[PDB]
Order: C-alpha cells, then structure tokens, then sequence
C-alpha cells in the first residue's frame, strides 16, 4: 500500500494554532463522499487532541507546541468512512517525529562532587571526575554535547589555577605544583557544563578537593 | 487506496534546482528494498524530465521553472519495484497543479480599432468598443482582471476629453459636446488595458474615431 513517510515536526512551535502537517486522501473520493478521522496516542488516546484532522479536506493538524523530551515520536492511524457509514480504506499508519530544539540546560548528576589528592602528587595526576547529562537530542544535534570548564577556585592560593578539567570527560587533574595540606587543605572549584560543545546553555556545580598527606 | 492530493507548485520558480515537492513511500519497505520511479507527461513523456524522483528515498522533484500558460496541470504515475524486479504496488496517480504568477501583460485583440460617431450625438452616446485578453489565471486571481483607460487624445480640441471609456467593458462613449466634422473629423485615442483591476501590467492600442454628418 502507498503510505506517507514519517512527518517531522519541530518542538516548541510558536504562533497560531492549529498548524497544517500533511493532507491525506482516499481515491474513492469520486465514488462517494468520504470523511476522515484519526486514532491513537496523540489523537483520541493520551495525550488526547494534540493532533486533529479536518474531516472533509483531510488536513492533519497539530493543536499545541510539542515537547520532544516528553514524547519524541507519535504513531497515529487515519480512517476513511463514506457518508453511508462504511470504511472505504484500511487504516493507514502515520508517524510523527518531533525534532529537537536546544531547550534543556546540562544538569550535573549531583550538586557537590568530593575528591582528594596527595600533597606530593605530580602535575597531571587525576584527582576526581565531575559529570553532567543533557535531556536534548544527542544523536542528531550538538544540543547535548557537553564541555566542562572550571569557573573559579577557592582559595586562589598559592596560584589561582592549581587544578584543570578535561572538557570532554570531566576528569579534574592537578595542573601545577604547590599543593600543601597544612596551608590550604580544602579547595572549592566551581565547575561548569555547557552544551553546543561549550557554546550553548550552561549550569554550575561544585568540586571540593581535600589535600592529603 | 490511500493517495496524495493534488500538489500545488508555483510557476517561474527561482533559485536552485531541483526542488522537493513531496515524498512517496511503499509500506513494503520492511519486506524488501524498494525502488521508486515516475511515468507520464512531465516525466518520461513530453515534456521529458521536468519532474524527477529519487529512486531510493522517494522524493518527487521539479527540475526547472514551470510555465502555467504552457502547461497548467500534470498527471504523473509513481511506481514501486523491489530489488528482485517485481512491482510491489499498483501505480499511483500524482497530480501537479501549476499556480499563477502575474507574468502576462494584457493584449488587445488588435492594434488599431476603428469607430465613427454622428456630429450631433448626445453626450453619453456609445461609439465603439476596444477589447483585450489576458493569458493569466482569470479563475483564481485578479491577474487577468482588465481595466480600460484612455491615455491620450489627438487632437486635444475643442477639449482634451471628448470621449470616455468604460473601464470594465471597453466601450468608448461621447463624454462632452462639441464634436465637429469640418473642424476635426478624426480623433486618435491611445487606450490602455491594465490587469490587477488597473494596477498591474499594461499595454496600449489605438482607437480612431471618425466624425460623421
Ligand atoms: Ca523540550
Ligand atoms: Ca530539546
Ligand atoms: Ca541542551
Ligand atoms: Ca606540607
Ligand atoms: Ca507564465
Ligand atoms: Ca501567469
Ligand atoms: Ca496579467
Ligand atoms: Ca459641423
């Protein structure tokens, strides 16, 4: 059977609703007056009424802004019924794909990460790892591509850049020498996670490093 | 059978070619690898290659700017063939409607219209009729809605507005009194026909009026 390929519809649509997606048609339009309807999740099943269809023209419409992180794909079924009340077609499967917008900030797995390092650890020694997730599309876009940075260091002694972070993995390492437990035993690093490879939306968390003997 | 409704494509398309129109699909995509093709006038028959289809994806494309005044409607047929060489679908009728642009100037049926009027004819007396046609869409648009005007009068005596024209019908009538055969026996009127109810493209012709006894 001839069918419509999956329809792509962007999430967070702005403006006037409803918006047209595609028009369906039964070739038995000539034989009899045909009326169109839709069933399935997104139509008559939860969430109800997100998609509607014009009964006479066959225009499939969307009634509200979509959220890809709530529902990313819809499977509907179109129906064709004559004025006499007989179904003139077998129900057609209609797929609606929701396409991504960068509307989710990266989120750290927890607010405070804790770590420790030996005082005499050589520069380049891995200490700890911070991690973040992103709810956006990590398959099609860079909307979930997280880059890690260090925003600030407290205290800024003996130098303000005692540690560094790997922007891909989130691993925090000793950058320079001069760590000293009996001078400055604790460091609070404010770490940032930004999507779009570092260019987009961002969030911050804390990395608390304790200096050991 | 489920079919695509007539596709509308504007004439005189500008930019990069080919341009996508619609995507077709056979549901037997899961069973076997399917290859798509198109037949009919506009595809493999004259005019050949105006519309093409991508064999694997099923994207119907247009390769060149259309001319509605040459061809206003195309009827194509889509085919679905498996990698094994069997037709997996009955050919589907695809209709392509060409939508109008205002790219045809109104054209008078002839260059010079001739007419005559009795000297003592009362103001308001019909003398002659000028007529024009327009190649554009007179059903859907105002692109063929012609309004008639008089541009100039030669000579401009005894007054410069001896005659007037009906902007709808093109009928030229005596506007004012003072026509005189033995003073000015001949008048050349330059008449204009403009589409968009008088606002669009225009052309001129001549109306030669001879004054009788
Ligand atoms: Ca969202
Ligand atoms: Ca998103
Ligand atoms: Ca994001
Ligand atoms: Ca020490
Ligand atoms: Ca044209
Ligand atoms: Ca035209
Ligand atoms: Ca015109
Ligand atoms: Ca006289």
């Amino acid at each position: 059977d001839w069918v419509i390929p999956p329809i792509s519809c962007p999430e967070n649509e702005k403006g006037e609703f409803p918006k047209n997606l595609v028009q369906i048609k039964s070739n038995r339009d000539k034989e009899t007056k045909v009326f169109y309807s839709i069933t399935g999740q997104g139509a008559d099943k939860p969430p109800v009424g997100v998609f509607i269809i014009e009964r006479e023209t066959g225009w499939l419409k969307v009634t509200q802004p979509l959220d890809r992180e709530a529902i990313a794909k819809y499977i509907l079924y179109s129906h064709a019924v004559s004025s006499n009340g007989e179904a003139v077609e077998d129900p057609m499967e209609i797929v609606i794909t929701v396409t991504d917008q960068n509307d989710n900030r990266p989120e750290f797995t927890q607010e405070v990460f804790e770590g420790s390092v030996a005082e005499g650890a050589v520069p380049g020694t891995s200490v700890m790892k911070v991690s973040a997730t992103d709810a956006d599309d990590d398959v099609n876009t860079y909307n979930a591509a997280i880059a890690y940075t260090i925003v600030s260091q407290d205290p800024e002694l003996p130098h303000k850049n005692m540690f560094t972070v790997n922007r891909d993995t989130g691993v925090i390492s000793v950058l320079t020498s001069g760590l000293d437990r009996e001078s400055y035993p604790t460091y609070t690093l404010v770490v940032q996670a930004a999507d779009l490879q570092g260019e987009g939306l961002s969030t911050t968390a804390k990395a608390v490093i304790t200096v050991k003997d």
